């Protein structure tokens, strides 16, 4: 009943390492096959011989070679008889109202072939990405594992498609933001649609770029196309009935990388002045947020809206500075909450790629997460909680493990390593951290692992304490209730006692400092010495340059013991 099952996916992207982990923590062996080549692809199916083909993210045909010989299931981010490469783009634009995922066998034409299974959902209005990393993720979880057993059961027959319609890709001119004709309502869907690719084209301060990450503005009210504000290096823009926050930009050349807004406009910047608003402010009307400090019932909740989890080196210092205010309140607890999309995902790639000198800004990133990660260990006093509502990577996964606690939802992936990133060391004190978890044996095992895990699998194994909630508003309402009866036991102020003792004694001091040390040695190291592994690998990454090869990592069938 174990099966063997190949992957075929373009990158090995969020879609496709849930379904990893959940095939493979039900004990079926997944080899991954990257899209490079169509003979490639040929070759890596006749290597392996799968029981099933899945391909979870794919842009272009699978040969007939291929699919009439190995059962192939393609996932498709529509409701069946949906076709096209842009479906949630379409979605999106169109405003539907309701869509679905629908799991359908390869054939010749596009999208055209028999369905195995599919779920329906109700939209969010909400960016692409969101809708993907969520819904659409969950559906595809559960149409996969519905067709595994029906392909185990033998005797089933999918059902050819009725009903149909093709959208094509979809082109620029359609995203395209013109602020004097669109409301803001409108700006929003078009950003929505294209986030977060390929970006809505627009022309800001004279300048053609691609827009990322929009919200709306409720105050600032401007004129359209007017800059009306800078916020954390977003930018907020007049529309025709408003205005919207834009934080992320990319200039509209090849190859050119998606930075905050401020980096990308630049020098025609010069007189638009910063517009602040601390987190722990309160606000009446709609704006925008980075971080967000709330406080209820003892408890101090910090959220942190990073892009795509990449934490640059002065957002890591405007969290740092949130999480010393926390520690002044009168709160037993904090608990850093990220976004709902992503916990963190370690050092922003795109901004190091970006300075004068990469190497330097890699030591000034690496050193700003770790003055955030030894503030939150140096809080003696207070009960500190990672609560990952979405996946976390790299350094981000360790940033988390500084918390005493840390819970995740269900469904959650964890990139507990480094190694796919030209073998760094990682830092964020995780010399000190994972042992205290899992002991070094384990804890090596964690890191020399380059495969996703999920956050059921590291609470299994001891990484984190606990998994619960199937969204993020019902993992939120559950750690509230876990931590408020936590603070207000007896075991809470034991708990503090110890912490006071130890994290005041110079021996645990000394300890830590040896620990941010020593793996700041090796990354300095990773950043300056013969081996650029790093910054090569930083560079294809940022840029989205294609794969050429799938590593042995994830083919198995392209590893030297195999037959
Ligand atoms: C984007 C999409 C293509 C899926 O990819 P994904 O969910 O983003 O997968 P990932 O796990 O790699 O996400 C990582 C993201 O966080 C970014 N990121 C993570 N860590 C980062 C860091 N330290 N620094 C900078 N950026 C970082 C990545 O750059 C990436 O963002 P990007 O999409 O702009 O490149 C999806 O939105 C989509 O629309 N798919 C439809 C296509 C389809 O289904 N076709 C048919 C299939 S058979
Ligand atoms: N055997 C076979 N292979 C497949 C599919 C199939 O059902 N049958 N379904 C594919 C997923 N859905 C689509 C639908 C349309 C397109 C498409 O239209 N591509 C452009 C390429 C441009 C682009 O990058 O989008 C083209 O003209 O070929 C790509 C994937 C995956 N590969």
């Amino acid at each position: 009943s174990h099966m063997r099952i190949l992957f075929l996916s373009y990158r090995f992207n969020s879609l496709s390492q849930r379904l990893y982990c959940e095939l493979t923590e039900r004990e079926h062996e997944v080899s991954v096959e990257l899209d490079v080549h169509p003979d490639l692809t040929v070759e890596a199916a006749e290597l392996y011989k799968p029981d099933l083909i899945i391909a979870p993210f794919l842009k272009r045909k699978i040969p007939q070679e291929v699919w009439k010989k190995y059962k192939t299931l393609i996932i498709h981010p529509g409701p069946p008889g949906d076709r096209g490469p842009n479906a949630l783009d379409w979605a999106i634009m169109k405003g539907e109202r309701i869509w679905g995922v629908t799991l359908l066998e390869a054939s010749e034409e596009y999208d055209a072939g028999d369905v195995w299974a599919y779920r329906t959902f109700p939209m969010r209005f909400a960016r692409k990405a969101s809708i993907y990393r969520n819904e659409v993720t969950e559906g595809v979880v559960e149409c996969v594992l519905e067709a595994l057993e029906n392909f185990e059961r033998g005797d089933f027959k999918p059902t050819p498609q009725k009903e149909h319609w093709w959208n094509p890709k979809m082109e620029q001119e359609l995203r395209r933001v013109d602020w004097e004709q669109d409301d803001t309502k409108t700006v929003l869907r078009k950003v929505y649609a294209s986030d977060s690719q390929p970006g809505a084209s627009s022309k800001v301060l004279g300048k053609e770029v691609l827009l990322f990450n929009a919200y709306p503005e409720e105050e600032l009210k401007g004129k359209p196309g007017e800059v009306l504000a800078l916020r954390d290096e977003a930018v907020c823009i007049g529309t025709r009935d408003g205005a919207v926050w834009i934080t992320h930009m990319r200039e509209r050349k090849k190859e050119s990388i998606k930075l905050p807004s401020a980096r990308v406009l630049g020098e025609f910047l010069k007189g638009v002045k910063e517009d602040p608003i601390k987190p722990w402010e309160k606000v009446d009307f709609k704006t925008y947020r980075e971080i967000l400090y709330e406080e209820e019932d003892g408890i101090g909740f910090i959220h942190f809206n990073f892009y795509n989890g990449a934490m640059s080196t002065e957002q890591c210092y405007r969290l740092l500075e949130t999480i010393k205010y926390a520690k002044k309140r009168p709160v037993k607890a904090i608990v850093l909450l990220g976004s709902e999309d992503f916990f963190s995902n370690g050092m922003n790639l795109n901004t190091i790629e970006n300075a004068e000198s990469p190497a330097d800004e890699s030591w000034r990133n690496i050193n700003a997460i770790d003055d955030v990660c030894e503030e939150i260990l140096k809080t003696p006093d207070k009960l500190t909680v990672a609560g990952m509502q979405g996946n976390a990577g790299f350094g981000g996964v360790f940033l988390a493990l500084t918390c005493d606690l840390v819970f995740a939802r269900e469904g959650v992936v964890l990139n507990p390593h480094y190694k796919n990133f030209g073998n760094l060391y990682g830092s964020e004190f995780w010399t000190y951290t994972l042992p205290k978890r899992v002991g070094w044996e384990k804890g090596k095992e964690v890191m020399e692992n380059r495969m996703p895990i999920s956050s059921k699998k590291a609470f299994e194994i001891g990484l984190i304490d606990g998994v619960f909630g199937k969204t993020p508003k019902e993992f939120r309402q559950r750690l509230k209730e876990r931590i408020k009866n936590f603070i207000n036991s007896k075991d809470f102020y034991e708990f503090i006692e110890k912490k006071k003792k130890e994290r005041t004694s110079g021996e645990w001091l000394e300890e830590i400092q040896k620990c941010r040390e020593h793996e700041l040695e090796k990354m300095k190291l990773n950043f300056y010495g013969f081996d650029t592994s790093y910054h090569i690998a930083r560079y294809y990454f940022v840029r989205r340059k294609p794969h050429f090869r799938t590593p042995p990592y994830l083919a198995i069938h392209r590893r030297l013991k195999f037959s």
